[PDB]
């Protein structure tokens, strides 16, 4: 037998634990098209129809977003587009109303509310108008069959829309 | 009615969806002092009793590390410290043995096994003995009731101990 | 050495493997009050105003309804009750409308929106009213600072509120 | 405006809250085979050599059972069987030693450690030979690329071994 000292230098007292932890993925869609038909009199939208290239996401992450084109997602070379189509418009107020619509994710089509509040209307520099609403809504991934293969608990089944929306008069 | 056309400027397209991430928290002990008896003619150790001062953990982050000294984990203020006390080694060769002992976390105990492995034995430059060996296994934290508040799903029951040492001989 | 062959019948080759499963925790309250003016000429709600016993909650489960109870979550000792308190209902038609109010746990008032859906409005058997609606939303544990020790992983942040009302009218 | 009385009887003050939930999923295999030499002069093994018949799963659920011999687990089509050979026994004494062998999950082969204890050496009721040992042991999910597309999050990435044997000689 023989008796030693640490040498506290080269000596490492270690532990590893395994832990969750929750993160909202944020994102939105660099290319996408829309048609928009409203009417100042009133603060009542009458055609508001969105052409989304699911190709153009971006949740700040270069390998995520390729993987979200992929079978387990939105299955881009398939289905490369996703469409919003307003079937319905009730105001609530000038400032307030409740959006109803087509929402197609990957051939799958579902009926949903989006909340529109109007953050402002105006006649610009120029005499021609403007606007700024924004759309807010809850859907759900099991509503539209969508990344199936993914459980409900590594990711939420719920999705938060967030449509934010500066735009002028035409022609 | 009339016609507008998004300025996609000042358009946001956006989604927010919850997901989960699984992640090892790693840690060490700056501040912990140990009793050394090892053979080297047959390889067994003899005696081998270790006291961590909890305060003194690291898991490379200053807030996470004040609150693991907490009610709610390690209770430093009551128990400063944490113990182990070798009962019988168990050699399976000159590599590996078996290190059956007694730990003690926030004044509760149990008896457990560590897989001792010897990394190197030597007599060094100036003719003086040299050993560095590690210790490895697997702890319940249900087995000590440790931070009983937290669930077993946000963390995990399993903390794995990796006990890395280099020691000079005495005197 | 020598040569054996199992007893299949007192032989078990098994394994144990952790997993986790999302499901819904379902609830109600037994022991409520309202007050309750509604309008049949206009579908619009005048007056409501609620009081929940929160000791009388039912989630199918005897002794999840008495931890409910405690410091963690309720704290019905000090807070016995929840009440909501109607601001101002917004009609969108006979059948939907938009619902503000004050909602009040564990002594936290947070301002919210249910959506109202008349299921039947009647004039009954002896001549008198009664009323048939719904009350739908959700509200965030967060926004509430509700069960802080409990983590937004193991327990939704989102609590789904699902108030069914069938009534008659008084005196 | 007009007053109502809540019909209690037809009334519900509901809510649905969304939590997760950790378990043990136990399971065995109903058919496999073994090869024992055993030496109970030394308490040693000498060859431990078993095939498992994936097919005969059970883990107490008829549905979970056919998933696992799908792509996204066994393969059971492709690789019907695993397979565990013995390299090594490292006797600690007479009720406890260390094997190392071969593991072999859908073609993939990794070298395990299981933990022997030794419940029981006796020559039977005539005069022939029987033991009693079980052999224990955690394996991960990730060293054997099993179940790739299922996260470690809702599944444990670790799966503990209990293989409990009864076994009398032969001829
Ligand atoms: S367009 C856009 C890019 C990145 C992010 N993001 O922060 O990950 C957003 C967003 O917050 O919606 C939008
Ligand atoms: S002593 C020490 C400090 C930090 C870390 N760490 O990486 O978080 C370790 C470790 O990896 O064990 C040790
Ligand atoms: S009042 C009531 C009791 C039990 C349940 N439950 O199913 O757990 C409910 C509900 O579904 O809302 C209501
Ligand atoms: S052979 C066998 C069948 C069922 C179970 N089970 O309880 O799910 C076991 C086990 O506990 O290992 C074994």
């Amino acid at each position: 037998m023989k008796e030693y000292t640490l040498d506290k230098a080269h000596t490492d007292v270690g532990f590893k634990i395994k832990h969750l932890q929750i993160s909202n993925v944020k994102g939105c869609f660099k290319d996408y098209s829309a048609v928009i038909d409203f009417d100042p009199a009133s603060a009542e939208f009458k055609k508001l129809d969105v052409t989304i290239k699911i190709a153009s996401v971006n949740t700040e992450n270069q390998t995520r977003d390729n993987h979200l084109q992929q079978d387990d997602f939105f299955k881009a070379k398939k289905y490369p587009d996703m469409t919003f189509t307003m079937k319905k418009y009730e105001k609530i107020d000038n400032e307030k109303g409740k959006m109803t619509g087509t929402l197609t994710i990957a051939g799958v089509s579902k009926d949903i509310v989006l909340d529109a509040e109007i953050g402002g209307v105006a006649k610009g520099k120029d005499g021609k108008e403007k606007i700024g609403f924004s759309l807010n809504g809850k859907i759900k991934r099991s509503d539209f069959k969508f990344a199936t293969s993914t459980s409900t608990i590594t990711l939420s089944d719920d999705i938060n829309l967030n449509i934010e929306v500066e735009a002028n008069e035409k022609e």
